[PDB]
């Protein structure tokens, strides 16, 4: 599977002394995530800022292949608009395994839309200046419209993510949104990202990404909140899901918006939309939006 995919190092490897590590961007079992700065990575620059993850020093032998297919995966993928780009990494002796990225500014989206909620209006309006800086439902729609975007190419190029979620989405410069994995595909309880066929029979397919798609859209317009909000995610809450019990609209969601959601939530992977279909319909959205 992964473990087989072509790592040409002759064109991703990096000189590991051309990196000054910096302030941690998040943790997890597998390593880290670092922020940091590396010397002549691409040509448009001489001194670049860079994300990096990285595995602990002692760790496993298989979190080592985890990381390798990721690097592996994310070459295979290759670029896209709303996909952080892979810079390079350092698979050679010496140092521990790094994989590096292009950094986004803004970090994390589940973040960021919780640092708007008091600076949020569904539609500006004249003066137009008391609103500068401020986040719409043209945003919000945006935002998801790009995500759907960057899904549809790893469909695509078939792959799945495994764990989206806001947390995993970057804010870049020009509201522009990216794909990530901080992790490796838990405190981030990835169970309310779920589709009911991977919690219960362990199956990843691009449609339980685009259940996980509806958990993220639901993120987006209650604006970073947290997936079913004060519910205890336990043995009842897989039975329920089952059932058929979903989360109540958000608080800045649209008519349309929360049925797309419920859409990409049918207990019937078959039967959720196509990251195609979303992308297009989403795109209406988002033009139907404008006008009014
Ligand atoms: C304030 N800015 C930040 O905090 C920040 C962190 C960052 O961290 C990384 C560093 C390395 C990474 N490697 C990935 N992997 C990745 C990214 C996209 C996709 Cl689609 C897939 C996969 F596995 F699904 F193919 C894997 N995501 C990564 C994210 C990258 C950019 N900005």
């Amino acid at each position: 599977h992964a473990e087989r995919l072509p790592y040409d190092a002759s064109k991703w490897e990096f000189p590991r002394d051309r990196l000054k590590l910096g302030k941690p961007l998040g943790r997890g079992a597998f390593g880290q995530v670092i922020e940091a700065d590396a010397f002549g990575i691409d040509k448009t620059a001489t001194c670049r800022t860079v994300a990096v993850k990285m595995l602990k020093e002692g760790a496993t032998h298989s979190e080592h292949r985890a990381l390798m297919s990721e690097l592996k995966i994310l070459i295979h993928i290759g670029h896209h608009l709303n996909v952080v780009n892979l810079l390079g990494a350092c698979t050679k002796p010496g140092g521990p395994l790094m994989v590096i990225t292009e950094f986004c500014k803004f970090g994390n989206l589940s973040t960021y839309l919780r640092s708007k909620r008091n600076e949020f209006v569904p539609y500006k309006v004249a003066p137009e200046d008391l609103y500068k800086d401020f986040l719409t439902l043209e945003h919000l729609i945006c935002y998801s419209f790009q995500v759907a975007k960057g899904m549809e190419f790893l469909a695509s190029r078939k792959c799945i993510h495994r764990d989206l979620a806001a947390r995993n989405i970057l804010l870049s410069e020009k509201n522009v949104v990216k794909i990530c994995d901080f992790g490796l595909a838990d405190a981030r309880l990835p169970l309310k990202w779920m589709a009911p066929e991977t919690i219960f029979d362990r199956v990843y397919t691009i449609q339980s990404d685009v259940w996980s798609f509806g958990v993220l859209l639901w993120e987006i317009f209650s604006l970073g909140a947290s997936p079913y909000p004060g519910v205890k995610i336990d043995e009842e809450f897989c039975r329920r899901l089952k059932e058929g019990t979903r989360m109540r609209a958000p608080d800045y969601t649209t008519p349309e918006m929360y049925q797309t959601m419920l859409d990409c939530w049918h207990g019937e992977p078959s039967q959720r939309p196509t990251f195609s279909e979303l992308v297009e319909h989403l795109g209406n959205l988002l033009q139907a939006n404008a006008q009014q």
